[PDB]
Order: C-alpha cells, then sequence, then structure tokens
C-alpha cells in the first residue's frame, strides 16, 4: 500500500452520500498485532466521509455491539432532532441519520459514540471516523497544488488482544494508551512527494494530548475545528485537546528526515502515592515524547507561496446574554461538575433564542484541564485565560487550563436540546455534561 | 387653613412610622362640593407619610370598601414579600405592611391600589397618598433654606356626588375628569414666602398627562421618580406622565403672579365619528390646557443660588442579558399586550438574576403613549425614542410616545415575583401587565 496509511475515503454522489455502517467487533492487525476492536465500516479508524455543501448525508448505523449506542456528528452545526444525544440505539437494531451539509461550512469534522455513561469504553475501543467539507476554496492555488493527508491521532492499550479495560483512575484522568498511532498505524512514515503538505488534523483520543511539534519547521494553522481562519497562522508548535481539529500547511525547507512529536505536556493527571503515611493524589507530571510519524520531504524542496487569504470571518450581531458555566472535580469520587451539578437528561440547564448571540464565560477551577465541547452551535474563541485569542475561525472545543476561563461567543443556530460537556469523555460519562434548550 | 392645601404629615417617631389606615367611603367637601370618595385616612389625597432611611414602616391597612384591594408601595426598592401585587385583603379584613426603608434613597414615593382589574375605578375614586423619604441632602443650605411643598396632580370627575362610573371608552383610553386639581383644590393659590421654592412633583392620575409649564420661568430638575439628578438640569417645561414624580426648584425672579400650567399635549387619546358611512376611531388631539394653581411671588425676591451638585449617580456593573418588550393595543377591544400576550398571574415572563444588571429595551408599537412601570427595581433610563437622557437618576415609570424605544438599565434587587405594567392603570386592567421573577 501507500506508505502512508490513511482511512478509506467514502465521497458523496451527485450530491448524495447514501451509505451503511455497522458498528462492530472486527478481529484486525494493529501496530503489528492482532487484536479486535470496536469499528465502524470494519476499519480503524472508521472511513473518511467526504462532502461538500449542500450536500445530503443519509447514513445507516445498524449496531452490532452487546451494548446500545449512537453517533455524534462532532462539529456539524446541523439540528439535535438528528445529531441527537438523548438517541439509544440497541443492540441489532438500526437508525438513519439524514442531513443537508450546511452552505456555509468547510473542514475536518468527525464521528463518535455519543450514549451518556458509554462514550470512553466505545471512543477507546475504536468507534470513532473522520469527515471532511470541501471547500471551494480548496481550488485556489495555495492550497490544490498542496500534497493533502489527514492525521487521525489517537492512541490505544492493548490486553489479551482486545482494548484494556478502564481502571478507576481511568475514569478519574481520562485513559491513555501506550500505543500512540496515526491513522491507526504505529510511527508511520510520510515520504513527501511535493515541498507543501496540507495535513488535516484530528484529536480522536478519549483524553491523550498533542503539543504538536515538526522538527526544524515552523506550522502555519490555516483551519480551526470547524472551518477555516481568516488568513495563516505561523506557529512554532500546536496543541490538540482532545476532539479539536486544525488545518496546518508544511513548508518543506531542505531534504532530510523530520519526526512529528508530541511533546512533553502535563495536562494534570494523577497518580497515588504511599510515602509512609501518605495514600494521597499526585501529579503525574508531563507526558512522555511520543514521536508520531517520520516525514520525508522530497529532493530539493521548493514549497509554494502561502495564500495572502482564507476565509473573512462571519461579522456577529451584538450578543444578548452573558453565561458562567464553572467547572469543578472531585478527583477521588471521579466525579465532575458544571456549576456544582452533575448531568440530568431532564433537566435543562440553559436556555436560549435561536439566531441570538450569546456570551460564554467558561472557567476551570480544576486542577486538570479541561477541553469544553459545545454541540450544535460552532463558537468563536474571544480570549483564554485572559489572553485574546490571535485569530478568528469557528471551534466547538476549547481547552482550558486550570484556573483559566475562555469568553466565547455563541451564536445560537437550530431549535432544539442539545449538550455540552467536557470532551475527556470519561469526564462526561461520569457527570461533567449540562443540557442547552433552543427556541 | 394655609392658602396652600397640602396633605396632612404623618413623620416617623424615633425611627418607627406606625399607623393604622382605613380604605373607606368618606363623604367629603371638593372643590366646592359635597362628593363621597374612597379615601385613605378619611382624606384626599391620604395622608402624606414622611420618613428616613433606615426607618421601620409597619402600617396596617383595614379595607372598609365592598371589594377586595391592597397597596403597591410605587416606587420603593424592597422586597415583593412585603409590597406583594398579587395579595388580597378582602373587604372587612386587614394587613400589615412592614419593611425597613433602603439606606441609599431619597425621593417622592407613593402608595395606591394594585389589585388587577380593579386598579382604575379604585384610584379614580381617590385611594392614593404620599412618602416621602427624607435625606441628608436636605440639609445643604441651597435645599434647607428653600419652601418645600408638595403637588399632587389627580383629576376627578363627578356624577350624583360620586366618582363618575367608567365607560367603555374610559377602559380604552385610560379616564379623565374635568375636575383637573392640586392637593384635592381647584386652582389653589400659593402665595410664596421665599424666592425659592421646592417643589415635589406627583402624577397620581389614572391616565392624565401635566405638561408643566410656569409663566414666565425655567424650573430646575433635581429629582427624578425614585432619587436625585447628579446636579441641577435647567428645563423650560417638565412633562409628568401618570405615576412619574419629579422635584424642581422655582427660583423666582420678580414680584406678581404666576401661572403653573398644564400645556395642551396630545397622548393619543382616541374618540369615535360617523360621517355618512364611517363609525371609526378619531383622535381627541391635544387637551385642552389646564390652570394648575396661582403663584404669588414675594417682593423684592432674591432666589438662593443653586447647589452645585445633588448625588452621584452610582457606577452599575455591566449588564449580562438584553431584553425585548414589545407594547401593542387592540383599540375597539380595549386589550393591551405586551409581547404579543396579556396578563396572566400564573405565568411568569421573565427570569432573572439579583445582583445582576440587564438592559431592557421597551418599545411602543402602539399609537396611544403608554408609561411603563417597573415594580421593585429601579431604572436607569439611557435612552428614549434615541436619544440620549439628559441626566442620570433612579426612574420607575417611563414614558413612550407612539413608536418609541426606551432603553433602560435596570439593576435586579430583590428577589421574588413581580410585574412590569403601563401605569395608564386602566390599560394594566385590561391586560398590558407581565410578571418577572428575580431568583
Ligand atoms: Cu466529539
Ligand atoms: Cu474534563
Ligand atoms: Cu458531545
Ligand atoms: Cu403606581
Ligand atoms: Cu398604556
Ligand atoms: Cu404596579
Ligand atoms: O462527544
Ligand atoms: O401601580
Amino acid at each position: 500500500g501507500p506508505s502512508f496509511p490513511e482511512p478509506k475515503v467514502v465521497r458523496s454522489q451527485g450530491g448524495l452520500l447514501s451509505l451503511k455502517l455497522s458498528a462492530t467487533p472486527t478481529p484486525l492487525a494493529i501496530a503489528g498485532q492482532r487484536a479486535t476492536l470496536l469499528t465502524y465500516g470494519g476499519s480503524f479508524p472508521g472511513p473518511t466521509l467526504r462532502v461538500r455543501p449542500r450536500d445530503t448525508v443519509r447514513l445507516t448505523l445498524e449496531n452490532r455491539l452487546p451494548e446500545p449506542t449512537n453517533l455524534h456528528w462532532h462539529g456539524l452545526p446541523i439540528s439535535p432532532k438528528v445529531d441527537d444525544p438523548f438517541l439509544e440505539i440497541p443492540p441489532g437494531e438500526s437508525w438513519t441519520y439524514e442531513f443537508t451539509v450546511p452552505k456555509e461550512l468547510a473542514g475536518t469534522f468527525w464521528y463518535h459514540p455519543h450514549l451518556h455513561g458509554r462514550v470512553a469504553p466505545q471512543l477507546f475501543a475504536g468507534l470513532l471516523g473522520a469527515l471532511v467539507v470541501e471547500s471551494s476554496l480548496d481550488a485556489i492555488p495555495e492550497l490544490r497544488e498542496a500534497e493533502e493527508h489527514l492525521l487521525v491521532l489517537k492512541d490505544l492499550a492493548l490486553q489479551g488482544g482486545r482494548p484494556a479495560p478502564h481502571t478507576p483512575m481511568d475514569w478519574m484522568n481520562g485513559k491513555e494508551g501506550d500505543l500512540v498511532l496515526v491513522n491507526g498505524a504505529l510511527r508511520p512514515t510520510l515520504v513527501a512527494q511535493k515541498a507543501t503538505l496540507r495535513l488535516r488534523l484530528l484529536n480522536a483520543s478519549n483524553a491523550r494530548y498533542y503539543r504538536l511539534a515538526l522538527q526544524d519547521h515552523p506550522l502555519y494553522l490555516i483551519a480551526a475545528d470547524g472551518g477555516f481562519l481568516e488568513e495563516p497562522l505561523e506557529v512554532s508548535e500546536l496543541l490538540l485537546a482532545p476532539g479539536e481539529r486544525a488545518e496546518v500547511l508544511v513548508r518543506l525547507r531542505k531534504e532530510g528526515r523530520f519526526l512529528l512529536q508530541a511533546l512533553p505536556y502535563d495536562r494534570g493527571a494523577m497518580g497515588m502515592m504511599d510515602m509512609g503515611g501518605m495514600a494521597h493524589a499526585m501529579p503525574q507530571g508531563p507526558s512522555r515524547p511520543e514521536t508520531l510519524l517520520y516525514l520525508i520531504a522530497p529532493k530539493n524542496p521548493k514549497p509554494l507561496p502561502l495564500p495572502k487569504a482564507l476565509s473573512p470571518f462571519p461579522t456577529l450581531p451584538a450578543p444578548v446574554v452573558t453565561r458562567r458555566l464553572v467547572l469543578t472535580e472531585d478527583m477521588m469520587a471521579a466525579r465532575f461538575f458544571i456549576n456544582g451539578q452533575v448531568f440530568d437528561h431532564r433537566r435543562v440547564d440553559l436556555k436560549g433564542q435561536a439566531q441570538t448571540v450569546e456570551v460564554w464565560e467558561v472557567e476551570n477551577q480544576g486542577d486538570m484541564d479541561h477541553p469544553f465541547h459545545l454541540h450544535v452551535h460552532p463558537f468563536q474563541v474571544l480570549s483564554v485565560g485572559g489572553r485574546p485569542f490571535p485569530y478568528r475561525a469557528w471551534k466547538d472545543v476549547v481547552n482550558l487550563k486550570a484556573g483559566e476561563v475562555a469568553r466565547l461567543l455563541v451564536p445560537l443556530r437550530e431549535k432544539g436540546r442539545t449538550v455540552f460537556h467536557c470532551h475527556i469523555v470519561e469526564h462526561e460519562d461520569r457527570g461533567m455534561m449540562g443540557v442547552l434548550e433552543v427556541g
């Protein structure tokens, strides 16, 4: 096969992407070993769905797992009557998701389970895939002529040829695995054929962070979770928290081998120690550095010029309400809270009005990083930790370190009941989720 | 008696104003004629209650009317568990209102009935009185040395020695009377003994407006409904809508007789005409000019200097929500609406958070003037009809002409359920009222 493994792509045909996908235990070869994972479409990751604005998507999910499941169309500003976080597909049953891709949309999105209390083990076991919305902006020469790849960043741990079970500490921290993979492959080699690469990045891990850095190179950020920036932004490194996506341009500067690494990052995960009358929580500290892939540059690379502009960010109406949502932790209980409460699917927490804009101030009063996700309604990050964001773009997950406040501008789009929650999915399963009703 | 009739004053004693007041049909002499009015304390207007911040008020209202009644402490930022717009005192029964006067408070307030569907006939019949909160600011020489008077502006119509009954047209327009009185007197004479007068003004009429102008003199506005301005504001005339209060300084310029008039004002009241196939609504046009009182200046008047400053207006926290409240009319049905609904005491319309500030945009989409009143939570008028207000002061009624939008800054104070409504009280009785719950 191609030196660089990427998931199989399924494309819309004549404006329709009609596909049946089964969620199923699947024996497969992974990182040189045989394992049974839970997959969509018999692969890990699941197939990449590639569509254009205004396409119709008709996806029938057949549940062949021994427990109920469903889909979250992560990042898609569609109706919560379609992207329904409360729906349950029982074992053996099927459900058809049908929606139209919004006209003003572009970027890398993804799909995975969202059945409360069962997300972490299902996602950890392999149930996820990417969805790419192609844009007319892809036709500009500076992007068209780049070599494009999707990088699904997901780790895994195996025990007896199956995904390792969650421990109590896993429910507290979020589970990370020792196999740190790209597109389900262990440290693949990308042999570049062009000097400019356009990489779509997805963190589909339960809890692992990727502090991304390419040896000897900067990255040029061109898209965030849910759309393009206004112009490329040069960065020395790029942190991708669970659930986040980014698109970058890489401009290969000379021939050679360059490592794309996940540099040490301390997200505040905790261990336990006993030092002669202790038995108390201790920080795990920063992650060990990981090599994600080997990047081989072509001979005499001459990268393209960067595009001067991408997409202008919409001018939003003035906001009509300000909300405050405080995150707290009970680590030893592995319970997690928003405004002092745990999720209750019967309780509406916030009531907003469609087509108005709100300001959400999300404050992390815990000690762990928490990546805050809102369904259905993409937002503009204004500032985090009192620092203004250096670009305008649509996001749907925002990482908060301990103590930090994020100020978000949230246009309310589709009507209905939806949710917001931490995307360390163990924390969501353990209660860190709330309900927004838009009318 | 004194040439200038003013209601009897009852003052707190040792920090307590403890008083029993009966609401009762009372034969009395009024404007040279004998009539039976409904009064508090056997007088029209009822007695003026004069208190200081931190005083305790203990007022037992005995209901001697043939229908239920209650009190609204108009303008007082106290608890809606005390100023309870839903409470009913049945005929023959009593209820004791007990509250502490807030520390940061000054001005002219008033009391009258607020039993939904019965306000207009009860207020029209004579049930109202003033409450004055004395301030340490009263001790400054420029105010202390002024001659002070209360002017209760209230009109009346009599039929068979009793208040004239409401007609259907009265329920549509709000009832106005031909006897245009000051302190229950017909065109009294005020023989000034000092060159500077300090006049506390109260519009306690059901619906009549007072476009106030003193012949040959400006007025110096020093207080609005619920407190002092920051400094005196010179005006050529001053419109007082139903429920509003103001305090002015008058600086008598020369000897002579000067008329205080209610100049012609068109509030959009409607009549009916038939011109050969008609039978449709027609504007009544501006009110006829009224003389309110005769003001006789003393010999060689030398008025005091104006105070340079009054009270600094509080700096308010940034608002956390913006509300829109649209007023509409069904004139021929005499029904009046807020956001398309009529009052329902069981329905909560707005839910806010105590100690936050909200912006309320109130829009009059009708053709009549509507004076919008909010209980419990005094507001700062920012602009009306797109014109910035020329002063900062606490208000609790704001007049909107046809088409106008008022933008108000509303700090939410005491918790509980309260109401907002038009203070053309017929319109409130006919549905133009809503419910705010503060928690
Ligand atoms: Cu997700
Ligand atoms: Cu979390
Ligand atoms: Cu979710
Ligand atoms: Cu009132
Ligand atoms: Cu009205
Ligand atoms: Cu009222
Ligand atoms: O999710
Ligand atoms: O009232």
